[PDB]
């Protein structure tokens, strides 16, 4: 199935000078880095920073919408790499299995989890294909 | 008491380096001029385009999540203006059935036009604004 995952960190690039996403895969010493786009990557460290703004974006809105149709982000999993891109699923549940899987960029998924606390989740196959463990002098390198 | 619009162009501000959302004004000579960031005058500047790619932008996204919720865009509104900053409403639908039945979420005008473009739903605006703050060309 699909093992649990959070967000490590959230990091530019040091060369490409883009922004990357670390899921750590809970329960393991493993991580697995997605790299996005730039605007994506602003998005994401505001709701990192769970950064109060006194209007709407565009995920506020969306939550409203989720919201305002009495249902709710339930959970949100990267699924899938083919030819360097990753697939997500936004996983919808209907407050009125009443779920909906929609398909997602792994930006927007993350995004949305982030702000409603919903869990992620990532795919066996991704893990063990695409994921990379970290030593003692690994991790440190990056803090 | 509104007035239907459109998108005019898109245009750079090029003192402060940043897009401009210019709203026709239907049955008028005068537009209004909306002030948005970069991130958001990219992604208005790709529905105008009006294209294709493979994965959804979070606009998609967020129709998709309309799609799958019975709803749509029914139509947008831009308010009112307290400190240089404009206040929207999405209006959704509800596809299940009816004045009444109608969704008034509280949107940037950035958001609520990208979403209008990409639908080919119909944008107004408040009397009010048009009065003071429209202007020529």
């Amino acid at each position: 199935h699909m093992r649990k995952a959070w967000v490590k960190t959230l990091a530019l690039d040091r060369v490409s000078n883009t922004p990357v996403v670390i899921l750590g895969i809970e329960g393991t010493n493993r991580v697995l880095p997605i790299w996005i786009g730039a605007a994506e990557g602003h998005a994401l460290a505001l709701a990192m920073e769970k950064m109060e703004f006194p209007r709407p974006l565009t995920h506020d809105l969306l939550l409203s919408v989720l919201e305002s149709l009495e249902a709710r982000v339930d959970k949100v999993i990267i699924h899938s790499l083919k030819d360097n891109t990753f697939y997500a699923t936004l996983v919808i549940r209907d407050l009125t299995a009443a779920l909906i899987d929609i398909d997602s960029r792994p930006s927007d998924a993350i995004i949305l989890a982030v702000k409603t606390g919903a869990p992620i989740f990532v795919s066996d196959n991704l893990v063990e294909k695409h994921s990379i463990e970290l030593e003692v002098n690994e991790r440190d390198l990056i803090n």
